[PDB]
Order: structure tokens, then C-alpha cells, then sequence
């Protein structure tokens, strides 16, 4: 599908619709909304693909200016290295300086004659960097217009399927995308409206909540960085309004708190009369529910399906319990894993979030053990992310939305 | 080439001044050296002078893999106590919200509790790692004063013999390849005594040892720089196994440098012939080179003749005394802006010309006219220098080893 034009084919459905990859990506979210007949533009709006159009400008406009940011910071770190080393040597000098007594005197004046091309130096780098800083003065005057063209795209759009359960299956935060706001944004509109949203934690999503749970307790508003920066660009989207007060801290912590958190969960399912379907972000393995469970300590059983959808519902209630406390980045610190996404079953039993968030599937993977399509009587059924691998089997579905 | 493992058969006189190229903090090659050139002796009543000999070079050689030893413990020591650290810093870490939590949180507690103790199960089984190793390491502990208390015997056997001759060790002295550092400096302290003169050109490896007593002295812990790996300073901690484990109190160490070793301490060196100057140095150098260190130490540079050059070599050096009494030669040691200490650009010898000094090596490229001049204004100029591969053809260009 082409999601930078308005729809032309819309699909009805069946009560509950996925988004396999957002990538951070608020046009896909916008297009896959009026896809669906979720929402739509208001009556007295007439050319519908204009007015579709004049977002994606939006949209890409500000891209750019994320792009320019990125470049910016990758500077200030290349100049902050220099500016470091001569701090330091100049510290340690200044030190040696103050606690010159009376008597030595020619001591004191050969510090000096050492500090000074240091300082030279230091001054030099400085101001390089504030030239650089300069440069982001200028993009803090540019972005206050592209955030009111987006409220103005904004008033154009209502409600109009209230009945259908949305499931974002990762990577709506913190990715590739232009901006992380316009999809809080989106995400409050959906609120706002009453609409159904369960959004399956994943590891862009964790860099995102990372971040989060850094500024309430007086840290930068920055994530883990296990991510590169390009890779989670639509958080710098947001975290560049945040930084240069174009928006205010109580207007993102009432989007988080309102619109996002409430609807994150570990894993999800709905319930058919003879099975149950698991919804995840990556490909996953049966067995890991059991494990999460022990690491949230909470009870498992899957002897009915009604069974693994309560031990599923408590799993996501620990969650929630993280998540209002801002401390779910204590079930992600594990150094001693060497690669997330092909974790060992060891490596599984201590950090089973941290495999649900990054599994990568592969065909060793793939084997009759991994993802049983019946258990203790019912179906089981597997919905999950896009990941690249695709795996044969017709219980199993990874989804580009 | 000498047998420095057997006592000399060979003896030479000298010619006013004698100069040892590498050290390689070897005290057998020291002793060696001062025994063929006569400036110690044994006692008249060691009969055998052979066996005498073979005593020291014994405990050397086992005192050095008692080293080696050591290392493997303390690397493993570093390890374990990383994982202690990462531990620790979370048990405190949960704790410390635990201790936020309020009395209103029953599940949240117990969530945190639970989530607690598998860390601390991995650092007990880590804390009791480290006990071992520290057991062990007291272990060799119980063994070092046997080596130590002989080594004091061969010392009571020698005695002074020629006392008109000075000696010039032109680096690697201490903090490198050797057994243990304990060792050099008691001679250095037995030539002290016997009130010979002896000059020591600081080195690279030479840095290392007084990085780590600049730190030792002020309070912080006797750790060297670490640019050289461990295992190539292994005589430092040959000297620091024996400080940390209470074999020998601060209070002689830091006697022994003080009066033993940094009085000593030359950052180039000259004799003065009838008609021209001869340069001493640790690593082959320009003489322009020489001119960028009052450059960086605010001597006036003067080197119209001979003697000029020769003043202002010795206020050079009375400025490094003023940085031993005060402790600060890092200062002089420290930048992290050089790309690559042997091959220095000219911007950064300018910068930091005593790196340069300490750390260049030559090359085919580098041998150019106006490199190293034989005679300059209206005298020779011979150069001298610590050992290094490559090999000069000029008459006046020496590389001792």
C-alpha cells in the first residue's frame, strides 16, 4: 500500500485490527487509521487527498529538520571530546595553582605559562561549539510553524468507527520515523475519542519508555542508547521539542501518562470458542510465557486457555505496576547478554522481557518444539510483528500492517 | 653482548662517564653493569664471587614468577570485582525504592522483593570468588619476606669500589619487563649512600612509576598511568605486590624515591667536551625538540655556544626538580589529544615535547639533514639515546643497548 496518498481502498473488519510496524512512521499510523474507517476527514473538508497531502509536507518538512538535528549532535559530541581533554588537564593545573603557598613562587608562574595555550585551545573548541549551538537557536525558531500546521491538520479529522479494538504490535515510538509526538498526538486523539488501543511492548518502544522514566526522576529526557540514533530518530523528533520548549514537559507527561502508558502490555490474546491467539511484538517461543511469569512472579498455568489468558492478564498487570512506578527499566538491565535478539536459554530465564522485546527468528529457530499450534486441548495461535524470517507455518502471522 | 646472569669475568675501565642503555627494570642487569665497570665489589670476605652472584640472580628469577602470579590473580581480582560492583549498585539501586516504597504498596514490594534475590544470589557466589583469590594471594603474601630478607643479605656482601666515575641510565629503569622495581631502587639507594653521582633520564616507562607515586603520595591509590600494559610494567608491581601486602611500609618507599631516585632524574642530559656538546636522551630526538621544552616550560632557550645550551639544559631540569617536589609531572605527561605519541606531529611535539621525548621512534623518514646536526653554531653535537631498533649511520648519533 501507499501511505503517502490518501486511501482509495478501504477495508471493513472484524472488531479488531493489527499494525505489524509503525517504524515510528505517523503517516502509516494517519493512512492505516482511515484505511480502517477509524477515523475520517469532517464534512466541510472537500478535497480529502489535499488535505491528506498537506500532512505528509508536514510530515517530511520536519523529518529534515530532525535530520539537521542529528547532524548537530553528532558535532557537539566530536567537539565536546576536544573541550573535555583540555578541561581537564586545565583542572588539574588550576589545582596545583590554588594551593600555591607564598614561597613558591616560580611555581605558580610556570602553571601559568602551561595553562595558558590550553586555555587557548579550550577557547577555540568552545567556540566552535557555540557556533553549533547557534545553529540549533536557528532550528528552535523553524519548528514552532510545522508543530501549528500539524494542529491545523489535526482539526480536520473525526471519529468514525468506535466499535473496533486497534493492536499496535511495536516500534510506534523511538524508530525510524519523522517525530514521536505527531503519533502521541494521534494516540491522545484516539483517547480522547474512546477508542479501543492495546500497543505490545517492544524495544523501541523500551528506549522510548527508558527515556521517560529518566526525566520524571530529573535525568535528561534520553534513552538507554542500545538503539543508534538514527535507528530511534522519531524520539530525537520529540525529544528536540521537548529540550528547545517549543512543548512543555506537563503537556508530554500527560500524553504518556494518558495516551501511551495505559495501553502497553507484555503480550496479548483474544479468546475464540476452541483457542486462544497471542499477540507479541517479535516471533516468540510458547514456552517463554512461563517465563516471564517467574520473573514477575506471577502464577502460571495454561491447563485451559481461559487459564493462560488470566496468567497473560497478570502478567500485564505487573506491568502496569512498572510502568507507574517509571522503573520497568530494572527488568532490562542484563550486561551479561551477548546478543538480544539470539539470547540463550539461560540468558532467556534470567531477562525473558528482554528476549519477548528482541527475538529475531531464523530457521534453527524454527523447529517443531518451538510453536506448538494446539496445548492442553486449544489452538494456539501466533501473531506477531514484522520480522524478516517467514515461517511456514498457517498458525503463525507476521505482519507488515 | 655480556652474560648478565653470571658474575662478570670481563672488567673495563671507564673514561670519566658511563652510560646504560636498557634497563628494562632488570636489577641483574644493573648489578651486572656496575660490576663490570667496577664500581661495586664484594666483600673481601665472599670467597666465591660466582656463587655470591648466583644467589641474587636466583631469588630474581623465582621473585619474578611470584610476579607473574600476582598478575593472574589481580586481573582476575578486577574481573570479580566488576561483577561486584554491577551487583551492589542494584541491590542499593532496588533498595533505595524499596525504601521510597510507601506503606501502600503490597504488591509492588513484593514484586521488587522477588525481582532482589536473584541478584543477590550472584553476588554471593561472586563475593565468595574473590575470598578465594584473596586467600590465595595472602598465600604468596606468606612467602615474599623469605626473598626479600635474602636479598638484603647479597646487599650486605657488596661494597663500593670506584666512586669518580658518573653513571647515566638513559631509562626504562622502572615499570617495565623486569622482576621488581624494590630491587633497583635499592641500589639506586646503595650508590646514594656512597655518595656517587648518578643521573637517570626519564622514559616512558619511567613516567609510569611516577604517575603511580604522584598518586601514591597524595592520598590516592599506587596505580600507574596505563597506557603500557601490565605484563610490560610488571617490576611496578613486582614493588606494589610488596606495599599492598605490608611487606615493606610507605615510609621506606617513599624514602628510597625521594632521596634515591627522583633527585636523580635528568629529561636530557649533557657532557661538556672541548669543542662541543654531547646530548644524552632516552628516545631518538631532534634537536629542535629540544628548544620546544623551555618552550613548554618557560626557560629562556638560549644555544648560541655550547655552554648556553648547557645552562639552559640545566634550568630545564631544575624546573622538572620544582615538578617532583611538588608531585606534578603528569601534568607534563598528560594529553589525550595525540593521536600517536611515536610518530608526533609537529604540532604536537610543540605541545607536548617531553611525550615526544620520552616516546618517539625513529625511522627511515624521519633521518633528515636538518634532523640532527653534528655541528651547530660553533660546536659538535653527539646525541645519545636508549635503546631502538632502527639504526643511524652518522658517526655522531650513538644507540646504546
Amino acid at each position: 500500500i501507499d501511505i503517502y496518498n490518501y486511501p482509495n481502498e478501504f477495508e471493513d473488519n472484524l472488531g479488531s485490527i493489527s499494525l505489524g510496524d509503525l517504524h515510528g512512521n505517523a503517516i502509516k499510523l494517519i493512512h492505516f487509521l482511515f484505511r480502517h474507517k477509524i477515523i475520517k476527514f469532517k464534512t466541510e473538508i472537500i478535497n480529502f487527498h489535499e488535505a491528506y497531502q498537506q500532512f505528509v509536507t508536514i510530515y517530511e518538512q520536519y523529518d529534515d529538520m530532525v535530520q539537521e538535528y542529528l547532524e548537530i549532535r553528532t558535532l557537539l559530541q566530536l567537539i565536546q571530546i576536544k573541550i573535555t581533554n583540555a578541561q581537564q588537564r586545565i583542572l588539574d593545573i588550576e589545582q596545583k595553582l590554588s594551593l600555591a603557598t607564598d614561597h613558591q613562587k616560580e611555581f605558580s608562574q610556570s602553571l601559568l605559562q602551561l595553562k595558558k595555550p590550553i586555555e587557548a585551545n579550550l577557547q577555540m573548541a568552545e567556540k566552535s561549539k557555540a557556533g553549533l549551538e547557534e545553529k540549533l537557536s536557528g532550528l528552535k525558531t523553524r519548528l514552532p510553524s510545522c508543530i501549528e500546521r500539524f494542529n491545523k491538520f489535526m482539526t480536520q479529522i473525526e471519529i468514525n468507527d468506535i466499535k473496533t479494538l486497534i493492536r499496535l504490535l511495536g516500534d510506534e515510538v523511538a524508530d525510524r520515523g519523522s517525530c514521536d509526538y505527531f503519533t502521541l498526538r494521534i494516540l491522545d486523539f484516539l483517547y480522547q475519542n474512546q477508542i479501543a488501543i492495546k500497543i505490545i511492548l517492544s524495544n523501541h518502544g523500551y528506549e522510548f519508555i527508558h527515556a521517560y522514566e529518566k526525566l520524571v526522576v530529573g535525568q535528561p529526557f534520553k534513552p538507554k542508547g542500545y538503539i543508534g540514533d538514527i535507528q530511534i530518530k522519531s524520539f530525537w523528533g520529540l525529544q528536540l521539542l521537548l529540550e528547545q520548549s517549543v512543548i512543555t514537559e506537563e503537556e508530554l507527561r500527560s500524553l504518556v501518562e494518558r495516551a501511551y502508558k495505559p495501553t502497553l502490555k507484555i503480550i496479548d490474546y483474544s479468546l475464540s470458542e476452541d483457542g486462544i491467539t497471542l499477540y507479541s511484538h517479535a516471533p516468540i517461543r510458547f514456552d517463554s510465557i512461563r517465563m516471564a511469569a517467574s520473573q514477575l512472579g506471577v502464577t502460571y498455568n495454561d491447563s485451559t486457555k481461559e487459564a493462560l489468558a488470566e496468567t497473560i492478564d497478570q502478567l500485564n498487570a505487573q506491568l502496569q505496576i512498572y510502568m507507574k512506578n517509571n522503573m520497568l527499566h530494572l527488568l532490562f538491565e542484563n550486561n551479561e547478554i551477548n546478543d538480544p535478539t539470539n539470547m540463550t536459554d539461560e540468558e532467556r530465564n534470567a531477562s525473558p522481557l528482554i528476549y519477548l522485546v528482541w527475538n529475531r527468528w531464523n530457521e534453527s529457530k524454527e523447529v517443531e518444539n518451538a510453536r506448538p499450534g494446539k496445548y492442553n486441548g486449544y489452538f494456539v495461535t501466533y501473531v506477531h510483528g514484522h520480522d524478516p524470517f517467514q515461517s511456514p507455518l498457517t498458525y503463525v502471522y507476521n505482519l507488515d500492517t
